[PDB]
């Protein structure tokens, strides 16, 4: 072809772009040179209007597949170059999912010495807040690791955090609905329902560390998440043996405590209230027996013959139930321990490193040009994808032959770069395209 016979070296290229997002009005005027024999594009694109209104990436399918590296048996079939240097028309509608979608018309001439883009973009339709127009997609054009423990923890963080707004709720509820006193005048926060505010409370906000951080893929949350754990777990392992090395010495004072409250029951109506309902409800009467109560056992106390003491049942129902308890400690911890374990591997594979795109050509034979359509994974900051939708249509702008291709691809690599020295909002941009699907000859 002709059209060839102009990329042979390195030509200087000129992009215009003047587009409208939503009514947000913008320019960008990129510069640079390509070269066709190798297929690499080296450009650097600076907004005119101040700052961009939408993430660069978006705009790099949009800112001259002329360039591509056709392969010798393959080169019968560079429609581009074919066109040129009159040119040819490049349109395109960019869907994005869940989103607003980019209509675009651009003409490719050859003006001057110069290759030239000139496009005029308008994209209707886009969340204010969304990925877009919130500047929310990485600044890069890769695609990137698939986090399955994004997810698996989301479900089990999700599935606590309900169990601990209803834990949350029933304590709410008794404390509101219900008054079973304090027993201990001194602790007055030592309630039933006051233990399953704090507990319910307490797992909310892992449950909700874990959520957050998981999903939106936020280290600090998913550290925090990993410390507060962390402190928990070593709290109950520190009262675990500290119960049992000093389990008599606190033994006593538990015990202390409970005759200092039965001295105030006939002048503390919540303490009066707290013994009421717990021999009531255990079916038990003092600390070890009804002669605690020298004056004669109230009446909420079993007036059974030998009814067991309240604090001496529940000694001894822990005593007897220490294996099942033993087996409820260690499912919380390992719970725990591995929501530990998922938030740290998944914390270390968040921002690592760094990808190729195939836009597939297909021959137009009514309008003398080819059609192409591709998909593209814009990275979100919250480690999802934002998945652009690439339809285009190319016609010839001159009444030359163009060359009309068999079905192909076109292999991209695009790689977005910031000069250190540009104080304005750019983009610098180095791309690969190579032509491939035609394989050649017996292999
Ligand atoms: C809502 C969909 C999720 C619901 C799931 C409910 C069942 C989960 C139970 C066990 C999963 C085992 C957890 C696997 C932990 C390792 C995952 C991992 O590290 O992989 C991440 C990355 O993809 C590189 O492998
Ligand atoms: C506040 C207490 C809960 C903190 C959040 C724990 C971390 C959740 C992650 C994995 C759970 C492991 C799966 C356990 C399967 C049993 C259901
Ligand atoms: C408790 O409430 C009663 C209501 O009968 C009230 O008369 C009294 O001041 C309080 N009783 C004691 C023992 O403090």
């Amino acid at each position: 072809s002709k059209g060839e016979e102009l990329f042979t070296g390195v030509v200087p290229i000129l992009v215009e772009l003047d587009g409208d997002v939503n009514g947000h009005k913008f320019s960008v005027r990129g510069e640079g040179e390509g070269d066709a024999t190798n297929g690499k594009l080296t450009l650097k694109f600076i907004c005119t209007t101040g700052k961009l209104p939408v993430p660069w990436p978006t705009l790099v399918t949009t800112l001259v597949q002329c360039f591509s590296r056709y392969p010798d048996h393959m080169k019968r079939h560079d429609f581009f170059k074919s066109a040129m240097p009159e040119g040819y028309v490049q349109e395109r509608t960019i869907s994005f999912k869940d989103d607003g979608t980019y209509k675009t018309r651009a003409e490719v001439k050859f003006e001057g010495d110069t290759l030239v883009n000139r496009i005029e973009l308008k994209g209707i339709d886009f969340k204010e807040d969304g990925n877009i127009l919130g500047h929310k997609l990485e600044y890069n054009m890769g695609m990137s690791s698939l986090k399955l423990l994004k997810y698996v923890l989301f479900f089990f963080n999700l599935l606590f955090w309900i169990c601990g707004c209803c834990i949350l709720g029933f304590g709410i509820y008794l404390l509101i609905h219900n008054n079973f006193g304090v027993l201990f005048h001194n602790l007055p926060s030592l309630t039933l329902g006051n233990v399953f505010v704090i507990v319910g409370s307490i797992i909310m906000v892992v449950a909700f560390l874990g959520c957050m951080g998981s999903i939106k893929e936020n280290k600090s949350l998913l550290m925090s998440f990993f410390i507060l754990l962390l402190i928990i777990l070593l709290a109950e392992v520190t009262l675990a043996i500290l119960l049992f090395v000093y389990e008599q010495k606190l033994n006593e004072y538990v015990a202390k405590g409970l005759t200092d409250s039965i001295h105030r029951y006939h002048s503390d109506n919540s303490t009066k209230a707290a013994w009421d309902s717990i021999q009531s409800f255990l079916q038990c009467c003092g600390i070890a027996g009804t002669s605690d109560w020298t004056s004669g056992p109230p009446a909420s106390c079993p007036s059974d013959r030998k009814v067991e003491g309240c604090y001496a049942k529940a000694r001894l129902w822990f005593h007897s139930n220490f294996l099942y308890i033993g087996i409820i400690t260690i499912c919380v911890c390992v719970i725990e321990v591995l929501g530990m374990s998922f938030a740290l591997t998944l914390n270390s594979q968040i921002d690592k490193t760094s990808n190729s795109h195939n836009v597939y050509i297909t021959a137009d034979k009514q309008k003398n040009g080819i059609k192409a359509n591709f998909k593209i994974r814009h990275n979100v900051e919250d480690g999802s994808v934002q998945l652009a939708d690439h339809y285009q249509q190319n016609t010839p702008i001159g009444d030359g032959p163009v060359l009309l291709p068999d079905n192909h691809y076109l292999s991209t690599q695009s790689v977005l770069s910031k000069d250190p020295n540009e104080k304005r909002d750019h983009m610098v941009l180095l791309e690969f395209v190579t032509a491939a699907g035609i394989t050649h000859h017996h292999h």
